[PDB]
DNA sequence: TTGACTCTCTTAAGAGAGTCA
DNA sequence: TTGACTCTCTTAAGAGAGTCA
């Protein structure tokens, strides 16, 4: 198996590889209606992509190294983690975009929960229109707001109550 | 079926046998500390179910008529809705729970809405944390709340800004 | 050892349809 | 006609692994 230091070693060398990709500023909602500015570092549209990276589906990389004749490989954004616990109250430990940004490999923009956990900041209201997450979400999630229900709660007769 | 006339009557009958179901008390967070009540008509744990109802997953059923000597049938939860439009700004319609209970199927705790906007009822606040959906939730999200996050947005070196 | 492709799987909110009696 | 089972699929947040040169 890997030692700490072999997985440091891939940390340190997958950093500086998404660091060469390309940075791009995003102005974005962060909730209370101010605006803020993340900076995504995103993976190319189409291969090349960088050293060590593949891509495995229209929205999914992958990450590879070769350390003493064995191949190795994870998830794209799961290498920052790989020192840290990989389940938490018996859930998975997934990569969770901060930025909604799924081509952004920044670590800054990432952290590492459960997969509910990592849904739910697609609504969340942002750090400055009431976020309580524990690790503070960077902006306003995505689908935030008052929805588009099309019908709601209703009877014909009178069989129910609330 | 085809005509109206043919869905009031399904919608009608399906009203009278979920009317029929168990009555359940159940006390719900609310958000803001408060506390709720909602009565929830719940599906039988085996069968039978009621009169039209089988189910076909561990918590999914369906609700089946003979009309026009065919057989008709709806997932268990979209017939109140059948007289409303089935996609929403292209995205399909679904049975949404504000109850968050899947066996409830009292209709005044069901909504009709893009998968996206049932599924972010989960982390909602709730109607008195500051729910901000236009048709208003009945309780906070079962999945609301500051998360167990492992690990939070890190690097090793000096290649990323956020 | 490496790049660029290929395939299927997980989860938890939701669905459709067939086989019998 | 009605009941009680069986099976796979959809979505959008995420994954694991094989083949070839
Ligand atoms: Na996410
Ligand atoms: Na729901
Ligand atoms: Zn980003
Ligand atoms: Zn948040
Ligand atoms: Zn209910
Ligand atoms: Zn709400």
């Amino acid at each position: 198996a890997l030692t700490n230091a072999q997985i440091l070693a891939v940390i340190d060398s997958w950093e500086e590889t998404v660091g060469q990709f390309p940075v791009i500023t995003h102005h974005v909602p962060l909730g209370g209606g101010l605006q803020g500015t993340l900076h995504c570092y995103e993976i190319p549209l189409a291969a090349p992509y960088g050293v060590g990276f593949a891509k495995n589906g229209p929205t999914r990389w992958q990450y590879k190294r070769t350390i003493n004749q064995v191949v190795h490989r994870w998830g794209s954004h799961t290498v920052p983690f790989l020192l840290e616990p990989d389940n938490i109250n018996g859930k998975t430990c997934t990569a969770s975009h901060l930025c909604h940004n799924t081509r952004c490999h920044n670590p800054l923009h990432l952290c590492w929960e459960s997969l509910d956990d990592n849904k739910g900041r697609n609504w969340c209201p942002g750090p400055n229109g009431g976020c309580v997450h524990a690790v503070v979400c960077l902006r306003q999630g995505p689908l935030y707001g008052p929805g588009a229900t099309v019908a709601g709660p209703q009877q014909r007769g009178s069989h129910f109550v609330v």
